[PDB]
């Protein structure tokens, strides 16, 4: 039943509304990414809330969890769109916002894009399964919290453990078998850990851009400006940190 839900609640295609007739300018690319950000945020919020056992979390923790994991969730899904649609050649942000080397450099985000392209490849280098992808993605929502804990840390802990057990079950139940029930787990949890450092580089980047955003003609939609100035700082200042499997 768990896999039915994830498959059933998987959001669809989200376009960024990017004008591809216009030249690839830093402000153009980042504004489109920003807008894409506002657009996917809406979806992620509706996805997370329809997640199994999500309502078991306290109200502001439901929101907290979302406002802290959104960067990680979106990159992971983006990495995945890149794998299916284009074999991780280029980064598939949206059908109308595909980044190539030029764009990557022409976004002043080259290095970060290398890491994400690198992630998309892992989906291939490991032959990651659509069912594993979904579970992994779900687990990402419960992978970053305040060091002083949430309102009801207990419920969150119950919720996080169960999701881990599921990622473990779709690695055991008949389908691909292989006693590799361990090697496969070490690797996925290893892949899961790797989205975090990538998400941090983007967190810092989004932040600096926002501070001097109007100095570079870069528009930040409402929701995005709020979360980057209110929630991301807590991550960057160390108040909220990611949960790592390996450490
Ligand atoms: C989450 C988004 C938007 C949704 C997506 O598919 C990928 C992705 C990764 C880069 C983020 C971007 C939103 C806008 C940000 C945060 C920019 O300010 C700098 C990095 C961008």
């Amino acid at each position: 039943i768990f896999l039915n839900v994830l498959e059933a609640i998987e959001p669809g295609v989200v376009c960024a509304g990017h004008d591809n007739n216009q030249p690839d300018s830093f402000a153009a690319l980042l504004s489109s990414l920003n807008e894409l950000g506002e657009r996917q945020l809406v979806h992620v919020v509706k996805w997370a809330k329809a997640l199994p056992g999500f309502r078991n979390l306290h109200v502001d923790d439901q929101m907290a969890v979302i406002q802290y994991s959104w960067m990680g969730l979106m990159v992971f899904a983006m990495g995945w769109r890149s794998f299916t649609n284009v074999n991780s050649r280029m980064l598939y942000f949206a059908p109308d916002l595909v980044f190539n080397e030029y764009r990557m450099h022409k976004s002043r985000m080259y290095s970060q894009c290398v890491r994400m392209r690198h992630l998309s490849q892992e989906f291939g280098w490991l032959q990651i399964t659509p069912q594993e992808f979904l579970c992994m993605k779900a687990l990402l929502l419960f992978s970053i919290i305040p060091v002083d804990g949430l309102k009801n840390q207990k419920f969150f802990d119950e919720l996080r453990m169960n999701y881990i057990k599921e990622l473990d079950r779709i690695i055991a139940c008949k389908r691909k078998n292989p006693t590799s029930c361990s090697r496969r787990f070490y690797q996925l949890t290893k892949l899961l850990d790797s989205v975090q450092p990538i998400a941090r580089e983007l967190h810092q980047f989004a932040f600096d851009l926002l501070i001097k955003s109007h100095m570079v003609s870069v528009d930040f939609p409402e929701m995005m400006a709020e979360i980057i100035s209110v929630q991301v700082p807590k991550i960057l200042s160390g108040k909220v940190k990611p949960i790592y499997f390996h450490t």
